[PDB]
């Protein structure tokens, strides 16, 4: 058991004898203000800080922590910026802990840059009692392990301000944060249920999945690969129309267009929640400009700047930077590129006769997310030697300008492949007349019979759920806090939910289900961070924050990239404006009775390109006299033939005014739902107002 | 002469002992704190009022009016919320009036609601002597009308300290938006008239205008009327295209996107402005809410609804305000139809021989014009009647919409001319084989030879020219100033500004003059106002304000919609795109020779629609065999003649390809510029830092 103290640093027992009057330094400076008590152990020795009531309140002055009154509108205690009242304990371990780390931040030699230096081994808070204790008398951490951080308690609500009141402000703000994005996930994961329904429900009545469906017409398509596969028809490959009539029928338009409102509901919703937050908890915004300590490079560099006298460096950084981002992009293209070309040779020496082309889509979707699972680390460290190479002045700017680094290296490296099979996938590739060869090798890339759309939803699906399945498959409380791991920070849970957040704004065009899965993940990750925080971590020093930071900045941005996003998918891979320019313009029947027929384009089979037809064109049963592509080109028994035809000028046209119409008139209702959704509650404003004309009232009397 | 008063109101001499007891209960109310003295004259009766230096302080002090200390830091006067002077003359005459109009404005029966009841005429406060005097002893509207008022001063910058502190920070901060734009529109009138005259340098020398201006062709087009008139060549009207090469060049282009630019810069430019503008004159923001009292409609509902005792009626008024914007497009739609409708028979009963169509079309743009400044009264009287009837709780919040719904029907009925002939002027009329006929009677209109992107240009041009033209074509001082104008508001002289930064930001991409115009009118209107301001109204009563208010929401929202309306202007009215498409696509020389002939779509002459051939097919000397109408359109020799060909869709793909990357890459471009330029500048944040610092340090000791 320990006595009470509030902070606790962890010495490194036996340069040498200059760390060890480098260690001493520190304390014989810190008994002005706080006591000491240096442990004991067998291998390396500990240390101890118990804060004095006289330093107490002044520390507590000093900075204007706004603690409780003990007069009360209407059954809420009234809080002022220091106030009086007996029985010493009203002073939390939480405040206790954050005064002592403010005097360890302030007292030089702050603490930090010595325990950078390595002097100290560690420097953390202690946890309030054991969790499963036995006989624990009404434990903090214990009462948030039983009502919070188990698993059989996921359904019901968490306590935020108990969570506040132990981790502090910016640990309760994530939860907070994530608790309103699983609470904002309800509607959503409804809605999008609902769609996914209807797809069920008109799969079997739509008419150009029983195009494709029906037999007896026997449609011969063209081979779509150089010289290994040959000619199949367009009733086989029917199955992949049939399920993605599931994921583009015309209701997933308005799923696109209501999940653009609930991502503008939820930002409002949560800008809303975080101000009644920060009305709950610190209502003064006294966190002033200059007062943090600058870095210790940063005075490094200012010390040999004026010894030997900058305005270039500062700028090579961002286009170093720069560079690095289109390197990301073009390596998770490649990457992507050589994952669906790893899995290949699979009927020769296992023969497992898969005949569904899912399992090596499976297949290279996850050894793609195993690269990127590795390259991710690798992006992170350079991000951090590029901001460590630019030493920027405070930590405030040095921890955006990692963050914004970080998740602009995570955005590219976890978007590039799913940007890459949703528009630049099959387009580059010409008619079977001439294919587009890259390197002269080989063919760029077709990709699969029945569209595209199924390998990017299954490949949307592997990514939310192998997300989840990657997890799925006596002594003193100073050493006990010793022996576990050090708390690293919010900055990766952030950022995971931040890429949760853009796959599902930005591809819900495509994948209508996307908000279940978000939502039966962040269920699993609330409770799992709750557990990890409580259990596995040291209590983290529980400093104040207002807001999330810069993590609502890239929110905003990634809730604007998802309306053009959306508005390209659903116009160029979602074979819907397609659909609209038949049924409009060429239709004789008011129906798309046809639609199959209008899309595929005849080609004479004895005008390829030296040798490239199959070696076996009989495949088939029988040999074919003109195969079926799909490029909207003219026919062979035309006099331009294979070259474009109206049609696909048309249909382009309708594809380009439906991005046009989508963009303005979704980003122009985002717009108003954040404008009509007021910033400052009602509620809130009202009970500012009352508590500060109650606290003139108590100051004038 | 005056004495030293500073407040007055006017009585009306003569229900009416009812009136005299309304008057008499208020200056009985008023001696509590400020003096009185009723003047005499012939007729009607006035009063004044002067304050008290037992008074002065005490409402200076109830409101943080910040005033000058004695401590400077860097010759810099610092200011705190009151401040201790003798020679009580400190408080300017500005100052003391504010404090007596606060006085009159609490003190109930405040003195607006008996002024609207009418039991006093005016209540108007005194300016300082009299400009152009005999030998007055430096008065500041004098100076003001010395240095900021004359004609001859225009290029000097204005003093917008002294007319702050002579008219209030509502007219200084006016001013000072006016100087900064007028400022602003410096480089934006460089480039301009570089881009115009990079025009005139290349008309000569482009080939699409040779090709028109090029006789020895004789190129017979159709004659754009049903029965009147007839055929004509290309190579008549070919002054059109050749001026209007002028206003399409790739240099219009760089145009728009450098004016979406400037009106971003120009955005963060005033924002820093009145950031320092607010720096320099009242750092306090203590301007508080629930503050304002309420409207007396405001309290007579509460009160009625109380006794008798709403939620749909304050959403029925904006449905009646949208149904009148809606109808307000409708009538400014058939009123620029009806007007350049009215402008005809000119060569019959005149017989004037213009022979230029631009003489009809300066007509048909100055009457409607004159129908448009008529219709402008009636939608301002309008949107005061339909705020009255929604009864807003605060004057904020009333003056608020009634500015928002008089913007809206000025913009709609402003820009709706010029968006019908930019965008739905000659689009919906069909090819010469069946016109589209509106009401049975008349085809819908073809607009002028050689594209009416020139009508457009004329029109701006006379409007942009025509706000101009219009106007280029012993006593006691309270009476003196009874005798003047009524100080309206800032709210016209507002309007009329965002009206032409509307018309600059909006039309830029086609008329690459615009800011010429708009500067060339700033500067006569600067000093205009000044001299409005400073002889023919009475002195405003001089209210604090921080910033613009919703004026700054309607210029950002005007530059964003200028993005989109560039690029829909460029598109489909420039005539720009089926260039680079010609250019790019139906080439085969590399350069555009044939571009006219590309452009020209045939029609066999035998083929019209109930003898609308033109009655006299001879007019230019031989009978025409195929007339080329302008309509992308198949030629008459062909198995599908006269539909819509594969240039058509290949033209209409590539102009919303264009709309969708200039909007897109303009935005993000715009937001990058209003992220880049901070928001704080470095001087004003280090200057409160220190006279921050400084006032604790003085407050400390």
């Amino acid at each position: 058991m320990d006595y009470h103290e509030d902070d606790k640093r962890f010495r490194r027992e036996e340069l040498c004898r200059e760390a060890e009057f480098l260690k001493l330094k520190m304390p014989t400076k810190k008994v002005y203000h706080i006591s000491e008590t240096r442990g004991l152990l067998k291998t390396i020795n500990s240390v101890l800080q118990k804060i004095t009531d006289p330093i107490q309140p002044k520390v507590a002055e000093h900075r204007p922590q706004t603690t409780k009154r003990l007069s009360y509108p209407f059954s809420r205690e009234k809080q002022h910026l220091f106030d009086l009242t007996d029985r010493d304990s009203f002073f939390d371990s939480k405040t206790r802990s954050t005064i002592v780390y403010e005097i360890l931040k302030r007292t030089t030699c702050g603490i930090t840059s010595l325990l950078a230096n390595g002097v100290y081994s560690a420097a953390y808070p202690l946890h309030d009692g054991d969790y499963e204790g036995d006989n624990v008398e009404f434990n903090d951490r214990k009462l948030l392990y039983e009502e919070w951080a188990s698993y059989g308690v996921f359904y019901k609500y968490q306590p935020i301000d108990l969570v506040r009141k132990y981790f502090g402000e910016k640990v309760g703000l994530y939860f907070a944060w994530l608790g309103a994005y699983t609470q904002m996930l309800i509607p959503a994961s409804i809605v999008g249920v609902i769609v996914f329904l209807y797809g069920c429900a008109t799969v079997d009545e739509n008419i150009p999945s029983m195009e494709m469906c029906d037999q007896r017409y026997n449609i011969t398509m063209c081979p779509l690969c150089d010289k290994t596969c040959s000619y199949w028809k367009m009733s086989s490959a029917c199955a992949t129309a049939r399920a993605s009539h599931l994921f583009d029928n015309p209701a997933t338009v308005f799923f696109s267009v209501f999940m653009a409102l609930w991502a503008a509901t939820f930002m409002e919703h949560w800008k809303r929640k975080q101000m009644r937050l920060n009305y709950r908890w610190d209502l003064t915004g006294f966190e002033e400009e200059e007062e943090a300590v600058k870095d210790h490079p940063r005075a490094e560099y200012e010390a040999r700047v004026l010894e030997k006298s900058p305005a270039y460096f500062t700028n090579l950084v961002s286009i170093i930077f720069m560079i690095a981002v289109t390197f990301a992009i073009v390596l998770g293209v490649i990457i992507y590129r050589i994952s669906t070309a790893a899995a290949l040779a699979m009927n020769s020496s296992p023969s497992v006769r898969s005949n569904i082309r899912v399992t090596v889509t499976a297949t290279a979707v996850i050894i793609n997310l195993v690269v990127i699972a590795l390259l991710d680390e690798v992006y992170g460290c350079i991000a951090r030697w590029l901001t460590k190479i630019e030493v920027p002045k405070t930590e405030k700017s040095f921890e955006e300008r990692l963050t914004f680094k970080a998740f602009l290296l995570k955005f590219v490296n976890s978007y590039t492949p799913i940007f890459y099979v949703a528009f630049f996938k099959g387009r580059f590739v010409g008619r079977p007349g001439d294919y587009v060869y890259i390197f002269r090798s080989f063919r760029m890339e077709e990709c699969a019979p029945g569209g595209c759309l199924m390998e990017l939803c299954i490949q949307l699906s592997i990514i939310m759920l192998g997300k989840q399945l990657i997890q799925n498959n006596r002594k003193q409380r100073y050493e006990v806090d010793f022996n576990l791991e050090p708390f690293a920070g919010l900055t990766p849970e952030y950022m995971e939910m931040i890429i949760q957040f853009g796959f599902v704004t930005l591809f819900v065009a495509s994948f209508p289900l996307a908000p279940l899965f978000a939502l039966l993940n962040n269920i699993i990750e609330i409770r799992l961070d709750a557990k990890k925080f409580v259990t596995e971590l040291r209590r983290p020093v529980a400093i104040r924050a207002k807001d999330i930071g810069i993590w609502y900045n890239i929110l905003r941005g990634v809730g604007k990239l998802a309306v053009i996003i959306n508005a390209f998918v659903i116009s160029f891979t979602s074979d819907f404006i397609p659909r609209l320019v038949y049924l409009y313009m060429y239709s004789q029947n008011g129906t798309m009775h046809g639609f199959v027929n209008h899309t595929l384009s005849s080609f004479n089979v004895s005008d390829f390109q030296n040798g490239t037809a199959p070696n076996d064109p009989l495949d088939l049963g029988y040999e074919v006299q003109i195969c079926r592509y799909k490029d909207y080109r003219e026919p062979p028994w035309s006099e331009h033939k294979y070259d474009i035809s109206k049609d696909f000028w048309a249909v382009l046209a309708a594809r380009l005014a439906f991005v046009i119409v989508f963009q303005n008139l979704v980003m122009f209702m985002s717009d108003f739902v954040d404008w009509v959704i007021p910033d400052i509650p009602k509620d809130i404003s009202q009970q500012i107002h009352k508590e500060k004309v109650l606290m003139v009232e108590l100051f004038m009397r």
